[PDB]
């Protein structure tokens, strides 16, 4: 048995969904991400709120890719004045650290039977960018996650 992600009752989990491979590239390169102006600040404030009692994650998937790509860890509150231009889109303005945890492809077939209660239970898969999951339903996608072959 696999027991690790059923006891713990911290955390909170997004979902991140990007039109680019190059921006994912860069993310895993270089431990940084930016998502809309709605979307650092929702982050923004998930990350303050935890305290560091524990993590947020990020379940990354490309727009129209089919699987997602792996999960990071938010690893800094964002910080709205940054360089512009580094991303896909020129005006995405700020900048916050993220730890990447797994990189492997997880096909949508493994998790379109979890459904979010907070989205009118569609899918997981069928997701907009920083879609909040709930606790008890990201546990289940974090297990399928670390255990797809």
């Amino acid at each position: 048995e696999n027991l690790y992600f059923q006891h713990m009752k911290h955390g909170r989990v997004f979902i991140i969904k990007s039109y680019s491979e190059d921006d994912i590239h860069r993310s895993i390169k270089y431990n940084i991400w930016c998502s809309t102006e709605h979307g650092n600040k929702r982050l923004d404030a998930a990350y303050r709120s935890m305290n560091g009692k524990g993590p947020v994650y990020l379940l990354f998937s490309v727009n129209g890719s089919g699987h997602f790509c792996g999960v990071a860890e938010m690893k800094s509150a964002v910080d709205y004045n940054t360089c512009a231009g580094v991303w896909s889109q020129d005006k995405w303005k700020g900048r916050f650290d993220v730890r990447w945890i797994f990189v492997k492809d997880v096909p949508n077939s493994q998790l379109r039977h979890i459904r979010l209660e907070n989205n009118e239970n569609k899918p997981v898969t069928n997701s907009r960018d920083t879609q909040e999951v709930p606790l008890e339903k990201a546990k289940q996608v974090l297990k399928i996650i670390a255990s797809y072959k």
